[PDB]
DNA sequence: TTTTTTTT
């Protein structure tokens, strides 16, 4: 008797692994006797124990083939052909509703029957966030629709605002719950062609703080920014393709992705500012500097710039009908225990801590 | 009768080889009886004489076959594919626990019957390290904690200070400690791409004295070290994942390992100075040498570069409970061993003669 | 019936061959009858008619093998394999003890039956060494010890002297001794990735005339030698293993091997004069270029520069007891054939003659 | 039936093909019926029409063959052994004297009944040869006495002169001779590494006017020739091993080749200077023009640039005994044909008509 | 039942195609039933239609091989070894009379039945030529010899006038005719190496437009070809081999094709001129515009381009002894056409419609 | 796939 390839491309799939020394590993643990096996007991890991039972007959047979990454490298073709047909067929709001189910699946694991981390800890998060400017998560819920739309010119919002005022923290954590990446346009213009090449493929980006070439009239800096950015008309705007340059590499060509751009309170051209949509100028605030001192958990956790902390604020604040349709449901019940757990009574005065500056949790 | 490739890779597991000439090269020893074996018969190194016995009969059989380096191939990548799992599925602990039990079962060997090395020697560069900083054991206590833990922009030390301060003398014995890998980055930009990539699956990583621009006025010439150190912060931060490279194989992403950084009294900007919970400078001291010119088997056994004389360190230093709990039964086991052969008197003398500049064996 | 792949892994065992072309290209010979063999006859190669008539039946069938490159690979495979294990296995001492048994049986070739080398004239170049520098025996039993202890950042010798100062051809025959690499890094700082990538296992390395800055004031053109070194310091340094690369090869990881660098009279930055541990300052001496001029078979056959030559001067100084235990053996019987063949009056009239500057013999 | 490999190895042994195409492309010629085979018919190629007859029943089969590139690759291989074998194990004389077997054997066919050559014209071409240096074959015979002896630091010979002085001439017909490759160094310092690397197996090497920097007063183009020679000095030196690279090919390591400098009349770092064993001045002359104007018939069928007019100065000029014993047969026949070709008389009658400047012949 | 490989290759020999995928996807095609392939049918493409009827029956087979892309890399394999060993072995001569019997079989077609050429036409284009220069036919028959013996220093024409005036015209005509490459040598000197590697087993080149320096005053804007040219000796005097270069691929060694150099107006320096056999001025003639204006079906068609065009000058011109003596039998049965379809008086009031600058065609 | 080319 032999091996059933078929039975390893299901795990691949079950399990979306997409390495293949980690697969090819990963299935080899399988060859002891499910029937005592010390990691299904201990229930350490669901990508073993939810599965060892089922393959074990298999994972035997497969362990004395002499074939092994061969019947792996087929299988991990298989999760990134999937990933592929997806990638090209499937539409932007598609493409969001399977990240807030991935990231709606860590924040069923995260606060699962190990609750590795203290959801307590998340809605203190969620204070820290919801503090920062006004209707923070109706500016979220904004800005997200912006970005699914990518509507051409209705596209680019000016983060303006000082030194440590957040901007970067916030729209670092945002890309979590999308992906995404950040530019430079201050290198000068020779230099500019590669970093343009950088937006490929994002599904959002933002840019750098202009070191803007008439901000030292403000004593900002002035690398060559404002000038190249207010000369790159279509680039905004994702009115038609343009074309994008790597280093030894070719070109390539699509529409330009929607983005951010922060700066410091630079000079602007009328011209460049009739790019945006929005500005906004964040500043570093007096009670929030402190709040973090002494609120270090967050930090500590990794929490602030979670989009995970984005996520539960988000379900906090907006009602089920504002998500992606289906997942309605998960957000229902992740309402049913988020205010299960939480009064708006220790939530409010969680924020009311910050609006003091004293440490959230209290 | 056809080749087992499963007793070969037992083997390959076993030793934890994961060199497929080296792997080669031990197992074609096996085929010559080891009846009459004379590194048997020396106990010349246990990853010959533990298994010789039993893979002598499969060793035969491999040193006829036609396949010998595709054998090997498979054996390899499953220590490998071992390797990547516990990579992602183990806590920081529970790894830094399973560095301790290698270097605990090689001590066991090294202070045997083999008896290779004789402790007092180890002993006597124990005091020579602990001499070399205050309370070098408690530093190190933090230094490890601080490790385990992995807080983000707080992943990283630096040491300053000029040549034969010992910077690198107290970097390589806590690189061996703890497994990890040194790195260079005074190099050209692009040429990182696979030097990081040797950062893949690794605890802690040593960049080592990495060179500033100016500071020549001090003798210190400029390089692309602190360019291409003050550019990566975000590795040094530690909250964002990178894809990382190796030849003829996929790039693979994870968050960038925890490290330390070194340098002489370079410039260093202090965009990259915040990233660093401790910046300690080293300094020359010259009793020091007048020992060591006096007990120079330190230097010539590289005892004083061994994380095995810090493993020593701790277990003389630290409560057996400040230990992760499995290994704390060796711990105390060792304890014994040490306070057993050593009164305190003897380090005691080992101790002053150290501070006096003297021969620490006397 | 069929060819034994074991065999030919033998006779590349036996040769020490490493280049897959060197083994094809002379098992290939074997195919014709030795019997007849013209080359046996003449007794021209050791590596061919020591082996001829023992692999010559096995040679007829490899002769008409659809597979030859393939069973050649791995018979260097086998090769290289050995030299790994060996390389992390190998005491530095008994390596060195292994070098010279090579160097002994050439020698007992060389002035063998076929005699091919006059050992008047080999004598004669040891008498010249012995002049080229106050006590060079002592100098060179202090050279051997140095590599072999290698003792972290006291690793390397400087030469210094102008042009025709004799310290390449000093280098030259240290280097034969050990077999090592000599290396360049008058070069461009990125292809010094693959240049390096020789030392990869070496014993030993020289650096050659390495060229500093400022130094058309001397009339040296100025060039990239000591600004590269002085990057490289941890290298030298040997206190850390670093990465090594070759191509279509992921990196290999070890400690760089210890070796002399060889220089006209530049600049040097002090941050290098701290890892040489000694340096040897070398002057032109006209009455050996007179000795050379009237005694031209010394170049003709490179004898002054043959690491045989320097092994004939250390069996001539030195006690038995200096060498390794085993091979004392063999060195006293080249002791005793030495003073046989030379009365040290013989010896005395060369290192007149070579003090006056007269042609070595008369 | 089944394909000989065994034939089409000899056929490129006998060949001495090392081409897989053109190896390829000539065996598959001879699967046409041999007694129509019009290259046969017609004399046409040796290299066919030698072969044809023998190979025909082997190539019919191998036309049908689905595996042809794998049986050339296997051939071509063999081929590239040998010369692997002889490039170790030949001494310099004796590649030499295979060399010289070898332009022998062409100059067979050239001066044969199918010999289209005029043995009158090549000979009128010794005689310009034997005009353009005092003691011409004298020169020839102490420059390749210096070839065979390889001894270091004594290896580079220098030519310069103005432009249309002869030198390139001179250059390619020695070259021709020995064999070996032209080089240009007039390049920027990276692709050296490339460009040196065609020197491997080389016996000679020319460097091919090197251009200085400055005498542009003597209208004189600068260029890096020599500030970039003068790094090189150790391969001129040739004292020691260095590594040299091919394209998508590990680095080789062997001595690098003797040869020769070409340049316009520059000045010299004396650095460099000290490395030339020997220089050569070169002067335009009016009767050489006049003569070759007259006599152009040695241009255009290139008879003094080619080794085998060098070949014929030394068959008629040096002594039998000068030549290597197993050759001296074949010269003594050549001499004899010669001297029943040519009195002395008319050799005389050429050279007189050259040194007036009249065309050659009368 | 099996697939011939051979006649696969006999199609792709036949079809002279070169490139897998191109010879893969035309044998697909013959899968279907020939009996009623449209493309037969409407006698679209002579590769097809001639073949298809043949192949068919092994098509079908090929259409379900799994092994389709092995076979046609053999058969393109065949295809290149025949142009190495035609390379390697044809005479200049014998090339060209290939080249011609290439274009004779294109104008077959092209004035055949199914011809969509017009012979009128492509005589007037013959006409327009022949006014282009004085005894223009001479002046290609001259130059065609000239590449044909390729006699060193006669080897390069140099072609000169204003802008507009046809040079590039006639060029192209005649590299069409012979074969060859255009090259631009106005660059920086670093990528002349890959431009003039363009050259490899070309038979002729064309220097394009190289700019001189000066001649602003006559508006002609400067560049380094000339510089360039002046510095590249050799490869013109094409007396001595040299070496080619190709991205990827190691160096090749021959000497460097003859061709034609083309300027406005630039000075010449005198060592350059000297380069050149011959030179050719070109000048505006109104008569020639005008006639261009009213004849345009010569431009639109590219007749005057076309070394096709000058074929049929030359059968129309020259006598039959001059053509390479096999294809002369083909060249009588032309001129036979030639003289059936225009009596002198039709071609020769063709020429005075010319000179009048009326349309050609009356 | 890297290496080489590109990049610089
Ligand atoms: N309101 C605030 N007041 C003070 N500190 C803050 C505030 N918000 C965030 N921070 C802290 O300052 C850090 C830096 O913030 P961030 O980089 O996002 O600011 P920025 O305005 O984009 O800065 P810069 O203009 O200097 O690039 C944050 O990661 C957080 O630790
Ligand atoms: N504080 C010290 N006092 C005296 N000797 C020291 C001291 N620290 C190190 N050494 C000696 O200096 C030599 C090198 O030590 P080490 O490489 O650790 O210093 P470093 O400061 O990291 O140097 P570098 O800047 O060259 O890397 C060793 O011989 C070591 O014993
Ligand atoms: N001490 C000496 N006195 C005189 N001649 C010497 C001396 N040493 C070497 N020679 C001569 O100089 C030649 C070259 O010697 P060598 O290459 O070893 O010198 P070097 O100083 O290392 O030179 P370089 O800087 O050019 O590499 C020798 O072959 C010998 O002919
Ligand atoms: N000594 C000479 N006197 C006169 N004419 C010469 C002389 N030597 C060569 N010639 C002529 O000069 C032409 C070019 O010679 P050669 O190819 O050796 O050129 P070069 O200028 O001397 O060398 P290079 O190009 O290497 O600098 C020869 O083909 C011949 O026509
Ligand atoms: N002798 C001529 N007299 C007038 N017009 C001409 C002549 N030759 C060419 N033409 C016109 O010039 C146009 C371009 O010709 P062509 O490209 O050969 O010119 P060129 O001067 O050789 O160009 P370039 O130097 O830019 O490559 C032709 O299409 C035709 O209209």
């Amino acid at each position: 008797k032999q091996v059933s390839w078929k039975l390893v491309t299901e795990y691949a799939m079950e399990t979306k692994c997409d390495d293949v020394l980690l697969l090819l590993g990963m299935y080899l643990e399988f060859q002891y006797s499910f029937e005592m096996c010390l990691k299904c007991i201990k229930k350490e890991q669901p990508s073993h124990y939810k599965y060892h039972e089922k393959h074990y007959a298999n994972a035997a047979i497969f362990a004395d083939s002499k074939n092994q990454k061969t019947i792996c490298q087929q299988a991990v073709d298989t999760v990134l052909a999937k990933k592929r047909v997806d990638s090209l067929q499937l539409t932007r709001e598609q493409m969001l509703t399977n990240r807030f189910n991935d990231l709606l699946d860590r924040m069923d694991i995260m606060f699962g029957s190990t609750g590795s981390a203290d959801i307590e800890e998340w809605m203190a998060g969620v204070a820290w966030l919801h503090c920062l400017l006004p209707k923070m998560d109706s500016v979220v819920y904004d800005f997200l629709k912006c970005m699914v739309y990518n509507i051409p010119k209705k596209r680019y919002w000016l983060f303006k605002g000082p030194i440590d005022s957040g901007k970067t923290t916030l729209a670092a954590a945002l890309l979590e719950l999308c992906g995404g990446k950040a530019l430079n346009v201050n290198l000068p213009l020779d230099r500019l062609n590669f970093e343009l090449g950088v937006a490929i493929d994002q599904f959002l980006v933002v840019f750098e703080d202009v070191k803007g070439t008439g901000g030292e009239s403000r004593d900002l800096p002035s690398g060559q920014g404002i000038n190249n950015l207010d000369n790159l008309r279509d680039y905004l705007d994702g009115s038609v393709k343009v074309n994008l340059e790597k280093k030894h590499l070719n070109k390539r060509t699509q529409i330009f992705p929607p983005g951010i751009v922060t700066m410091n309170e630079y000079s602007v051209p009328k011209t460049l500012q009739a790019r945006f949509v929005k500005q906004i100028d964040f500043r570093p605030k007096d009670y929030l500097k402190h709040c973090l001192e002494r609120s270090e958990f967050l930090l500590e956790k990794r929490i602030i710039q979670s989009g995970i902390a984005l996520l539960l604020m988000l379900i906090w604040y907006r009602p089920v009908a504002e998500f992606a349709q289906s997942i309605q449901s998960r957000i229902v019940e992740w309402k049913e225990r988020l205010d299960k757990e939480f009064s708006l009574s220790v939530y409010q005065k969680m924020k009311f801590n910050v609006a003091m500056g004293i440490g959230v949790l209290d």
